[PDB]
């Protein structure tokens, strides 16, 4: 019940999306010039560095608002790529799958914590 606990559970899994090579096109925002067209395609362009700045600098209040910005890299990727069979898109679903896979124990405690907080 320690509604603070998800920062730290955060910071962890982006340590170990850093180490895992599939998110090697994710790890800095896009470059531009090699991509010149991907603002014309992409809103709000995001990736891992600016999700970790955000949470390092205490700006995230949830682990939610974290979980909607790792999102938008994915959905960014999925808009971006010409191809369901892209290499880079590719890379973007395994990663994705992982995310979702370390990140539900996190949302699910946090939300309980703060259940138990207002009870
Ligand atoms: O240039 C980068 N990122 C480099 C930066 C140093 C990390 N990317 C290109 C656009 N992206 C896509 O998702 C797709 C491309 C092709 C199909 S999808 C991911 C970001």
């Amino acid at each position: 019940y320690d509604i603070q606990a998800w920062k730290k559970q955060c910071e962890e899994l982006l340590n170990l999306i850093f180490q895992c090579e599939d998110s090697e096109p994710f790890r800095q925002p896009v470059d531009l010039l090699e991509y010149p067209d991907y603002r014309d395609i992409i809103d709000t362009p995001m990736d891992f560095a600016t999700v970790r700045e955000t949470l390092e600098a205490g700006n995230y209040e949830s682990p939610m608002e974290l979980c909607k910005d790792v999102r938008l890299i994915f959905s960014n990727s999925k808009a971006y790529t010409p191809s369901k069979r892209s290499r880079i898109y590719s890379m973007s679903l395994r990663l994705s799958a992982f995310f979702e896979e370390h990140i539900s124990s996190v949302l699910s405690d946090y939300k309980s914590a703060l259940r138990f907080h207002k009870r």
